[PDB]
RNA sequence: GCUCGCUGGGGAUACUGCGGGCCUUGGGACCGGGAGAGGCCGGGGGUACCCCCGGGGUAGGGGUGAAAUCCUAUAAUCCCGGG
């Protein structure tokens, strides 16, 4: 009679993603993005903007009665970066610390087998 | 002395040339156990990525030094079941 669902956390340079599911993942209980609660692009990805997001969905999870999560934390992977962005562990402990016990943490970032071509050029960004 | 040489003869046989004989060291042929992303053909996989269908779920997603073009209410980003 525990209520344990998942909370995959989508870590990039450009914003953060974190979304409660239930346990099989296929029913969604609280979705909240940087975006959702910072009001300017550049504070999106920022660790704040993270602990803010993750704040309101473990409010959500909890008032719908999880009271436990397994963390899954993504990077972009596939071509694009395969490093979890600054908004990563900041959600993490926010989730912590909000009242929702933590069960396993896994990076879950996929890992290409030399797959697809990455874009920008043989020359790469030149800023 | 020079005309960078030609020609009639005699002698020598070390080297080169030519003819003959005998060798294996160089190079080839063959056998033995192994090494290697050497090449061609055939059959099985690996994640990753894109698109389509179904379920969940609402308002943003992407992107940059900052933005904007762009995608999104015909239900996007994200999660799950399949092709």
């Amino acid at each position: 009679k525990e209520k344990w669902g998942i909370a995959h956390i989508y870590s990039s340079f450009n914003n953060t993603i974190i979304h409660i599911t239930d346990i099989t993942g296929a029913e969604t209980i609280s979705r909240w993005s940087g975006g959702m609660v910072v009001k300017a692009d550049r504070d999106e990805p920022s660790p704040y903007a993270a602990m803010l997001a993750a704040r309101r969905a473990a409010e959500e999870a909890l008032e719908k009665g999880i009271v436990g999560v397994h963390i899954r934390v993504r990077a972009p992977g596939g071509s694009k970066s395969k490093t979890p962005g600054p908004g990563a562990q900041a959600a993490i402990r926010a989730l912590a610390r909000a009242g929702l016990k933590i069960g396993r943490v896994e990076d879950v970032t996929p890992i290409p087998h030399d797959g697809t071509r990455p874009k920008g050029g043989r020359r790469g960004r030149r800023v």
